[PDB]
RNA sequence: CAAACUCCGUGAUAGCUGGUUCUCCCCGAAAUGCAUUUAGGUGCAGCGUCGCAUGUUUCUUGCCGGAGGUAGAGCUACUGGA
């Protein structure tokens, strides 16, 4: 018998989004972005090198 | 006031400064080279991580084959110098 209740995603469809930046615990004042830096602010383009 | 004030383009633009919030479990860096209107930025390769693949190809030692050209030493051997 399946309910509406009894439905299962399959194991590992569902993963977590990363929320960045929320407490030492995880991600933490920097959101994997590194220290002070262009792409700790903004970005740089696809081209320039 | 070395270009008045209010509104609007306007979230002007900021390679600069600050800040970035709940827990645990696993691995774990560099401050190098090169290039750069580049030097407190950025990208490539090394350095980490996760996955897949080859599953030891890697590591240590012993032995073997090797080329050096340093320490030292030498100079009636050269270049110098006494
Ligand atoms: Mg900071
Ligand atoms: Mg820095
Ligand atoms: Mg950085
Ligand atoms: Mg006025
Ligand atoms: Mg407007
Ligand atoms: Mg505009
Ligand atoms: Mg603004
Ligand atoms: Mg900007
Ligand atoms: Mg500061
Ligand atoms: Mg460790
Ligand atoms: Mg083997
Ligand atoms: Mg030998
Ligand atoms: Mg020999
Ligand atoms: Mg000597
Ligand atoms: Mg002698
Ligand atoms: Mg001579």
């Amino acid at each position: 018998v399946i309910k509406l209740h009894d439905l299962k995603p399959a194991p590992g469809e569902k993963k977590a989004k990363t929320r960045v930046g929320r407490g030492e615990g995880s991600k933490g004042k920097t959101a994997g972005r590194g220290t002070k830096g262009t792409k700790a602010r903004k970005n740089v383009p696809v081209m320039f090198e």
